[PDB]
């Protein structure tokens, strides 16, 4: 997948950039 930005929750990605990586 890519999993971007993880501090603690989804910060500004949608979904851990599973869901709309786009």
């Amino acid at each position: 997948g890519a999993y971007t930005g993880l501090p603690n929750k989804k910060p500004n990605v949608p979904t851990i950039r599973t869901a709309k990586v786009q």
